[PDB]
């Protein structure tokens, strides 16, 4: 050193780090990019838990992202921007487990709170590196702290021999859990406040949150919750230990690897990218919005299932954010459906619904399909395939997303939470995606984090303000449990959710309209009848 | 003596009476016989035709009420006893009823045949909501109204025995209905244009003769208002009928073997029997009734659901409606916080328990279906809802959705249909107001009651009376209830399966609606049974 910025060197508990100044659209930040928080978890450390990072002598270069977790590659629409902005971004390597601090520039002088971000993907995919997940404007604009970590995703994150110790489950989980540590050591170092952490993630990143939420070692880690389209309840977060049990086991067999010592030994020699090859060959059905890898009920990480978790905990102490975007469904219908295209209209028949609703109900009995589809038709229009296609779509979502994040809502309330509610319904100006998928599930991301802001991104000057808004309520959230500006009053207030009487937000062009019921008739059919259903038959 | 008053029938001659009509004369003949008394060894047995008479026949006074159950709910209260028999009970009852304009129609007139409601165990056609001096005079229609046996008498069957065969009530109306093709023509009437119509039980008789051979010879066009052959209460199965019929035996001391078991309740007072009516039910329940058609093989050669799913119909044009407020009536007759006297305002529970007795045959599961389709979410324990939704559970069930049903299958089966919901509430109803527009209250002013003046109606309830009575006999002269000189009212346009037009009938002009209470009937008429198969 000597001739370098001087306000780029920090020390952290595993050594010296280097970083980078970058610019965002009102001035520069501090990036602090590629910090390893863990030991590789490659060879014989493969479906382990994390252990560490061990510390490294001399200054660690922090200017560049670092690889993303090996995992499966998007090749549904090639080119298309609409799947390749959620694509790997760096190298794919085992050798993956990294975190991203983001600061002003310069650092703050007094303790900031702390935002740390966790992606989704299904627990198969994802990158704290994907453009959309840049913090540099909740950096430069907000004053914020940002940190976002890789964990493992796929079977090298979720394959699981529940009971072993050579793949006990969760290790992705924990992976998590060990950059929340890392956090509570190092972030005063950056002029991060470690008693101010705000955990926040969409779709299974958010479903990862509330794990944690559920989790005692994780719950000293962090104070405040925000969760994007996603829970830790619901049919495809989590697994039985029993269907853990036989997934690993299949694709064990698919693999060549025929006691579970010997089986996990054999799996541990095999290539990254065979494992990859054959991941979606081990589910139960055929099937959109299910993934084979996910969190496990081992009675240790998740003492129970999250169902249980969430009826019978005490949430007294608790801040959350939850919400869902209009369109939750759509994006998974071309993935899987017939029907279903990016490239059409995708106007369907009564037929084509008929077979749509059992590969997006997957688990459902002949009876429990016919309850679905007869509370989804319209009586007056039966055989209108606009609405057949909007009714696709609204199955998917309702009953993978809003209803089990409805549910959530109502547990945490009635147990002690102070919970805020949204419904996030602007359509993006740029979206590549057809007209008829209206708001997909992720679109709201983008507006979250502040690309908008971002002049060479071609958004309307309509929504550069609308990001800032939304960033404002993110950060203030963040900042004292609630998402309302204390100074700035008659400019509409967003109530806390209550199970009395069930408010929540509008998020679109238009100021805060505060609405009732969270879906509320139809998430008395997925929750309280359709288990019912099951739990009789 | 008035040669207007002077009648041959085949049966001999009789002697009517002028009676006075707001507007003019009308000429009734009541009290004629058309069948032989069902007494003594007759009880339970079809009834066979009235033997000619000598002289002249007095026709001049309404005849007994057929021996039925005597309401006692609320003793001397108008809007219970309204309804009460309102001549002396009697087995001999089998008489029926004839208005005609006063003179005489000069050529052959459409005929209007009512047959009123009340379960099949109750009513009369001598009520003075029946009277059909308006229709008479203001739109000179000629008007018949038959007493046909109820309760025991007229429904009591050992399916398969020559004795109590089942039916005999809807045999009795067979036969008034076989008196008006052979004599009405004698008062002025066209015996080949004859319109069925009836409400309740009424109405489901409407639609038994409609799903029964013999009796389609007999009329031309239907008019079924709040009622249905199809649906949980207007019929039973055989199994089911000998069930109740061998209860009600063993339970008034009779006798093992249909003649010995068939004499013995014939030696029983008509008391006795009515006494025992009401224990034979296999369910703590409301809007169900202990005998009623059965699904014999003859009348009904199979059950209604597979006759109107089967049947064609290209041949037929039908009027058919709902009241705004189906099932609240029933509610005080059997679910706990339910009065008259108050604005009945029930907890949850109350409503739980209220679903169980509303649709008493529903197992665990189905009960909890109703419960969560009809619970309000956002406001799942306010009183005021949770009335509401017992009252619309009871309605839908009972009448709104088996009506869905019948105008669906009947149109796609080629008839013609027009539906209707009837949303005024009469300004005299001694009902409270939570019971918004009961079961029954729209046949004052299909009779055209508001048209006296004595009775209080408002003058926007007179002018309302005689839109109805015009598209009651509109459909009469026609099959289409639409004025065909009137350019306009808007149009009520026919019942069909894909557009499923219907049309509120109130004080504001015809309004076109679209959909049945679709989405609910949807889960009464295809999710219920579905749960019913597989559990
Ligand atoms: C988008 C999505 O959920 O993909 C799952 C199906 N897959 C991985 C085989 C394409
Ligand atoms: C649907 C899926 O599996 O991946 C798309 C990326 N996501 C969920 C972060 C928007
Ligand atoms: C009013 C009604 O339909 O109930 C009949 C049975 N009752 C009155 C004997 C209890
Ligand atoms: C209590 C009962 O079932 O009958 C009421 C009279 N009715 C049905 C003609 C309106």
């Amino acid at each position: 050193e000597g001739r370098e910025d001087p306000q780029l060197l920090v020390r952290v508990r595993g050594g010296q780090l280097r970083g980078i100044r970058l610019k965002a659209p009102g001035g520069p930040v501090s990036a602090f990019l590629g910090i390893p928080f863990a030991e590789p978890p490659v060879g014989s450390r493969r479906f382990m838990p994390p252990e560490p990072k061990r510390p490294w002598s001399g200054v660690l270069d922090a200017t560049t992202f670092q690889n993303v977790c090996y995992q499966y590659v998007d090749t549904l629409y090639p080119g298309f921007e609409g799947t390749e902005m959620w694509n790997p971004n760096r190298e794919l390597s085992e050798d993956c487990l990294y975190l991203n601090v983001w600061t002003p520039y310069p650092r703050p002088a007094s303790p900031t709170p702390v935002l740390i971000w966790i992606y989704g993907g299904g627990f198969y995919s994802g990158a704290a590196s994907l453009d959309v997940y840049d913090g540099r404007f909740l950096a430069q604009v907000e004053g914020a702290v940002l940190v976002s970590m890789n964990y493992r995703v796929g079977t090298f994150g979720f394959l699981a021999l529940p009971g072993s110790r050579e793949a006990p489950g969760n290790v992705g989980l924990l992976d998590q859990r060990l950059a929340l540590q890392w956090v509570q050591e190092n972030i005063a170092a950056f002029g991060g406040d470690p008693m101010s952490v705000t955990l926040f993630g969409e779709a299974a990143g958010a479903a990862s949150v509330g794990m944690h939420i559920l989790s005692l070692p994780s719950r000293s880690l962090f104070h405040r919750a925000v969760l994007q389209s996603g829970t830790p309840n619901g049919p495809w977060a989590t697994v039985s230990a029993g269907e853990a049990r036989r997934r690993a086991t299949l694709l064990a067999r698919l693999v060549g690897c025929p006691n579970d010592t010997e089986l996990i030994a054999c799996l541990r020699t095999r290539p990254a990218q065979d494992l990859v090859d054959h991941e979606w060959h081990v589910l139960p059905q055929e099937s959109i919005f299910r993934f084979s890898f996910v969190p496990v009920v081992d009675g240790d990480f998740l003492s129970d299932t999250p169902e249980a978790l969430i009826n019978t905990g005490d949430f007294q102490d608790l801040q959350v954010l939850v919400g869902v975007v209009k369109d939750e469904g759509s994006y998974f219908l071309v993935y899987g459906v017939p029907g279903f295209s990016k490239d059409n209209e995708s106007l369907i028949s009564r037929a084509q619904f008929l077979a749509g609703v059992r590969i997006g109900v997957p688990q459902a009995s002949d009876l429990a399909a016919e309850a679905v589809v007869l509370h989804y038709t319209d009586w007056l229009h039966p055989e209108d395939p606009t609405h057949l296609r909007d009714a696709m779509s609204a199955v998917v979502g309702d009953h993978n997303v809003v209803c089990p994040v409805a549910q959530l809502a109502g547990r945490l309330a009635a147990q002690g939470a102070r919970v805020y509610a949204y419904i996030f319904e602007h359509r993006a100006s740029t979206l590549t995606w057809p007209l008829w998928m209206g708001v997909p599930h992720g679109y709201e991301i983008e507006f979250i984090f502040g690309l908008p802001l971002d002049p060479s991104l071609n958004y309307t000057t309509e929504e550069r303000i609308f990001a800032q808004r939304l960033m404002k309520y993110w950060t203030n959230f963040a900042r004292t449990g609630d998402p309302n500006d204390p100074r700035d009053s008659k400019s509409p207030q967003w109530p806390p959710y209550t199970t009395a009487a069930q408010q929540y937000v509008s998020l679109n062009l238009k100021p805060l309209e505060v609405r009732r019921g969270l879906r509320a008739q139809t998430c008395a059919f997925w929750n309280r009848f359709l288990p019912k259903l099951l739990s009789a038959t």
